[PDB]
């Protein structure tokens, strides 16, 4: 089924996860036909500035998503950043997420694979679509079943992403793919009012799943909060890409 | 709003051709009574990547042609000018006078078309961003055209090829209507070496997205024969293909427009 | 001989042209080695703004360019921008530009080559290098002989050009090939600071001239204001970059 | 200042191959006594493209072989670590830690290298733009890094291919000391599918231009036989034709250097 995976960039606080668990949980029970998935790192270990807010660790961010999981029956989803956690991280992800930075980091990718979870790889802004092709066969070396492929933008120019709607496409030749909406409108070292347009174009084109980070008071965040989306404004929109993907999904192509 | 769809054979290969596409255009018309169409011919591919390529026969017989395309059918006619002495003669049978990508920062192009009272389409380059658009309409506002249309046809991404960065509709809906090019937007400029290339499959996924952003009409090429085309041989769509393709855009417009924002 | 093509990027007046043009005369007597070429346009056809400055008009401008030759026995050279205007031009004009929008405008260059007149043409900013070998041909099949091709940047991006000194090698394959140092550094709808380190390049990279817009007073100039070079600063430039040329030419490569 | 030139087999293939490299950049330091020489080889190739393709043999025997090279010359040494661990081991040979382009922003890695008391080479990611090395320098001197270099090696130009924006070299000098990468700068990412391509044609013309705009240094991998490498076969300079590159930019630098601006 259609997957949708949402929560807030960062764990601020496993208080600020329970409140975005709470109405992720309240969607998973409205749209049955949707697979959630909740999301926030544990570190934002690739910040521009030293100075940038990180998190409050492995462990504290492993406890929380763990009262997520345990108080809603949500499946889980965080990206991790060296090899060495892979193995922690899987005792509570059911899907381990690779940065796009790092999707080429070929030890990262199989220790990934190695705990028997599903692997998400963010596609690199310097990665081609047919790029990925490579990315799915190192998973698979490494034993992993379940792939998806998230687009989040390519570099185009300085400080800028273009999303290239022929990557889902793709991308869906070797893996299931997931549409990044609001890390694909964002400004590198973004704008809000594109989010929606975008994640409109990505079902309308076809993809298996939408990723977007959510937050109460987004202009609070303590990270991307620029493109981090209203938790009031999700209902609306998971229900506009469905019925978008009703009527289209007649055209999507085959494979 | 009337949902635009402008349609037609790359260039004016032969009148006949016009006819036959025209035909089907009359044809689409009379089912999608929603939708305004306009058949688009070129007389004239002023800018081809080869001096030995097909350019067209004249711009006399061109304007003939697409003359008796409007008249046997009733079909609205848009067509592209190359240098300002060619806006007069082409208003003539011309709804919508084009002006190409490559020249729609020369002023007196645009100039030239504004003051036949004519709408204006204007291809955006493939070298300018999308808020840099303001000033190309502000110059057709000045020249005097009060229906103005800005087609979003690709971006130069690297070497022979194009991206399209759908962020560019809502912008430029702020001062125009935007058409999206379902065709050009495949295409790999001077892919071929001699000719330009391009990605046939790419068109109806990406036309998908334009309606679910949100535009006010799509440009499409449309050929009976793409393989014997003497232009874009690579990216025009099949004569019958095009039906169930905008049968299709209609309807994910119509799921699609309730969300669409408002400017 | 080395080719340096300069002059203020609009005739603003007869005046400034001859202003510069008495400068460029001069440093063509101390530089014998050079080749000087007078540049300046008689209209700026493809100005952003409506409400931006584009000239006195063909015939003031022919006028104009005919008092800098006559005057200072420098050859000239000015853009076209419809092809009418390649005979009338030609008149005065030793080398025909081609703007960068217009370089595949088949009916300009055919024109431009009826003339008997050498022909330079802009790159494109859409243009892959390897692109030009067909704008040549067309130039030839119209009957051209002394073809040039000028790099100019190419699109990164949304409002920025990169230079890809790749394109030099690959252009002399089928044309001289000219840098030009100003427009390379402007931001479409520049920086100044980067003209001097990039002609250094172009001529490290190997070129058969240089292309540099100059005015007295660049602040000043009702056109390119950001990017013409001061003229007090024209002399020391041409001086180093031929002494970088003297050295780096023993490396240049073959065809 | 003492220009630095970095050159040595993009990977370890084997003990016998550094040393042989080895030897000649040991004759050619004793030479060009103004070039401060780094020996850089690869322990691991922790970023192929493919599963496939060789890695290495290991850190341990890594570092071993380039401590050798170090024993046996004289030479400094220079290699990359990819996870934060690795700092410490190859800090005990390496004079300076290289930081992977992709990992230019990974800053337990930059902190684990600064903490060593070593030089630090961050390669600029092919995503970076050149001002948003800035934040990557403050993050090495929060880490007590005291020399500190940034190397160009391209930009994302489209898909498959990297474009070297020389306005990066005065950019980036405003921070840091520049290094110039002449052979990963026209490598074609992902460009024969399974491996990288590159366009050997470039390295030299593209070497010229970085000195003649001004940096500190140069970057250069050199393998004896190319053709025969076990990673960046496209790129990497046959080992006979590295003299004639370093006197021709040390030349070029000499000419060009009296116009270097003042940052
Ligand atoms: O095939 P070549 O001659 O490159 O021409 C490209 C065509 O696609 C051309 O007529 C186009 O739309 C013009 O810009
Ligand atoms: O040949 P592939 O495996 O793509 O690797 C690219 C190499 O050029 C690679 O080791 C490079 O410099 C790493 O980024």
């Amino acid at each position: 089924k259609f997957l949708v995976i949402a929560g807030p960039c960062a764990i601020e606080s496993e208080e600020l996860l329970l409140k975005v668990g709470e109405e992720i949980k309240r969607l998973s029970e409205k749209f049955k036909e949707v697979e959630f998935v909740f999301k926030s790192s544990f570190d934002k270990a690739n910040r521009s500035s030293i100075h940038s807010f990180r998190g409050h660790g492995l462990e504290y961010g492993v406890k929380a998503l763990r009262k997520v999981k345990e108080e809603f029956g949500l499946k889980i989803t965080t990206d991790i950043h060296e090899s060495w956690q892979a193995e922690p991280v899987a005792e509570v992800a059911d899907i381990i997420q690779i940065p796009a930075f790092l999707c080429r980091q070929t030890d990262l990718l199989l220790a990934a694979a190695k705990t028997g979870r599903a692997v998400n790889v963010k596609k690199g802004q310097f990665l081609a679509p047919w790029d990925t092709k490579n990315v799915v066969e190192k998973l698979k070396f490494g034993g992993a079943k379940e792939i998806y492929l998230t687009e989040r933008g390519t570099t185009f120019g300085y400080n800028n992403l273009v999303v290239d709607f022929r990557s889902l496409p793709i991308m869906k030749q070797w893996a299931k793919v997931i549409y990044d909406a609001t890390h694909s409108v964002q400004l590198p070292g973004g704008m809000r009012e594109f989010i929606f347009p975008l994640i409109r174009a990505a079902v309308a084109v076809g993809c298996d799943g939408v990723f977007m980070e959510t937050h109460p008071e987004p202009e609070k965040a303590l990270s991307d909060a620029s493109t981090q989306l209203p938790l009031s404004q999700l209902e609306g929109i998971i229900e506009a890409i469905l019925e978008i993907r009703e009527v289209a999904s007649k055209y999507y192509e085959t494979i």
